[PDB]
């Protein structure tokens, strides 16, 4: 047993896959840290020193990083591979980047199988030695994947169809809104720095008013205080954080891209419960 297989990933939910794909046999690190904004990132002199030791370098593509290609140009004979080939993208619809596909693809169960099956893949074909564990170890992941689909659909199935919408900070939330029904509301469409926000919160306000939509939230990698003026404004209950650019630390709330997946719809469920301060009538 020499060095094992390095492989490097752009952000931390691809890490988590890989890493459960990997299992012992390969070291999976990622370019961000926990917490770190992926889309803007600025890379370091210690970001280019690990893409450039690793055998494989894995990334989400759909534009989410809008740093990569410059960030690749400086690394030299280590192989990429784009981990969403196969996935059918929703576009953006508003604002500067209207018509650009929508990278929050993960945020589907269904679609972290594909993701799944295109580590798989790129890890087989570049470290072939241990195909074998590679292959077993992603079809026993993607049977946790699977699993969650029933229990998820559980969590949620409280709120009738006209009441299922979800209203954010990021519109990072569109696949997962897909796959259960949900109409999404967003006070950006994409992060990124743009004009726009003041008047796209009055709007959201108004939208809120209208449907009487009793939760807003924001999340983990950008700040809570537009969704806070949401719910000011409207009486809405700030939901408080989801989880989807980003995984917590080893040590933190969502140290996997699985506990992401739980926490965040378990934290849009308890959104729309009435669970809170009770009198007698
Ligand atoms: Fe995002
Ligand atoms: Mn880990």
């Amino acid at each position: 047993t020499a060095k094992k297989f390095k492989v490097v990933t752009t952000f931390t939910i691809i890490q988590d896959i890989a890493q459960n794909i990997a299992g012992d046999v390969a070291v999976v690190e990622s370019i961000t840290k926990p917490g770190a904004e992926i889309h803007d990132y600025q890379p370091t002199p210690r970001d280019i020193v690990k893409a450039q030791s690793a055998d494989l370098i894995l990334w989400n593509g759909m534009n989410l990083e809008r740093w990569f290609e410059k960030f690749f140009e400086s690394i030299k004979d280590v192989p990429s591979a784009v981990v969403t080939a196969g996935i059918t993208p929703l576009p953006i619809r508003e604002g500067p980047y209207s018509g650009i596909a929508n990278p929050h693809a993960w945020m589907s169960p269904s679609n972290a199988l594909i993701y799944i099956e295109n580590i798989r893949k790129a890890l087989v074909e570049h470290d072939p030695a241990h195909a074998e564990t590679y292959n077993r170890n992603a079809q026993a992941y993607a049977e946790k994947i699977k699993a969650l689909d029933a229990p998820l659909r559980e969590r949620l199935s409280r709120i009738p169809a006209e009441q299922r919408w979800l209203v954010t900070s990021e519109g990072a939330f569109s696949y997962l809104a897909k796959d259960y029904g949900f109409k999404e509301v967003y006070l950006w469409p994409i992060n990124a720095e743009q004009q726009g926000i003041p008047q796209q919160v009055r709007h959201v306000i108004d939208i809120i008013r209208e449907n009487k939509i009793p939760v807003v939230f924001s999340e983990s990698t950008i700040s809570d205080k537009p969704a806070k003026q949401v719910s000011k404004e409207t009486g809405a209950q700030y939901g408080g954080v989801l989880y989807v650019d980003s995984l917590s630390g080893e040590k933190g709330p969502v140290p996997t891209y699985i506990s992401l997946i739980n926490m965040t719809v378990d934290t849009i469920a308890k959104g729309f419960g009435q669970l809170e301060h009770h009198h007698h009538h």
